[PDB]
Order: C-alpha cells, then sequence, then structure tokens
C-alpha cells in the first residue's frame, strides 16, 4: 500500500515529523515516501492509496509556502481520490493563538472536497506543551497504520 506523506513547513519541524513518519510507516510493512515539495506530476506518478499530510500555520494563518501551491493545484484538478484513506497532523501553537491548527483544518476541508476519508482525527501537536513533536506523534502513527493496513 503506497501512502504518499505530504508537509507544509516554515522551518522544518512539519517537515521532520513528515520524515518520521515515513520511517515508522515503512517500519510497519507500508510503501510509505515523504514528498515534500511534492507536484501533482509526482502524486500521479506515485499513484498514492492513502494520505498523511504534515502541516504547521504561518503567522498569517495559512498553509506554508511549501504546501499552499501543491494544496491549491490539488483543489483545482481535483483528481479521483475519492474513497481513499487520510490523516492529518496540525503543528500549532496555543501561545500564538493558532490552538486548533489552521493549515491543518483546511487540509481536512481538501480532503472532504476530493473524498478522502479521515481514518483518525487529526493530531493537533503544540508548541506550548511539548518540544519534541517527533516523538509525541508516535502513538496516532502507531493507530494510523492500523487504520490503512488494516
Amino acid at each position: 500500500m503506497k501512502v504518499a506523506i505530504l508537509s507544509g513547513s516554515v522551518y522544518g519541524t512539519a517537515e521532520e515529523v513528515a520524515r518520521h513518519a515515513q520511517k515508522l510507516l515503512s517500519a510497519a510493512g507500508l510503501e510509505a515516501s515523504h514528498l515534500p515539495r511534492a507536484s501533482l506530476d509526482e502524486l500521479k506518478a506515485f499513484a498514492p492509496e492513502a494520505f498523511l499530510v504534515v502541516t504547521s500555520t504561518t503567522g498569517m494563518g495559512e498553509l506554508p509556502d511549501n504546501l499552499q501551491p501543491l494544496y491549491y493545484a490539488i483543489r483545482d484538478q481535483l483528481p479521483a481520490w475519492h474513497g481513499l484513506p487520510g490523516g492529518v497532523i496540525g503543528l500549532g501553537d496555543s501561545s500564538y493563538g493558532d490552538t486548533f491548527s489552521g493549515g491543518g483544518e483546511q487540509v481536512r476541508e481538501l480532503f472532504g472536497e476530493l473524498g478522502v476519508r479521515e481514518v483518525l482525527p487529526m493530531l493537533r501537536l503544540d508548541a506550548s506543551e511539548t518540544v519534541t513533536p517527533e516523538t509525541d506523534a508516535e502513538p496516532w502513527l502507531a493507530e494510523f497504520a492500523a487504520a490503512l493496513k488494516g
């Protein structure tokens, strides 16, 4: 089962979470790949059977520059990914006021528009409560793999 792992990151934190996710899901036997700065061409070639998106939110409450263009491309083209399983990890900070993971929510909305089935609730990782987001994502990732396998 091919799992496309997408990331949105300003300073690399969500990207490191995504890379961690790739190793864990691959360890579980999934054909998981992290595709940073992926294009529609790359996803088409990959032919994903599942999606994991790991994204922060910018200070302006938008998806980061390395996920926003792809987001718009997917929304505009709407590939026939209806029914495929998906999950979202949202990196926020309640200190800043991003208590909800804005970028993450926008991805959830895109899943709805595509017909991608959210298999787990979004993981909300908050900098005001953790400094080890990779490690903290592990229990959710364990359940996520179970949802795919599964």
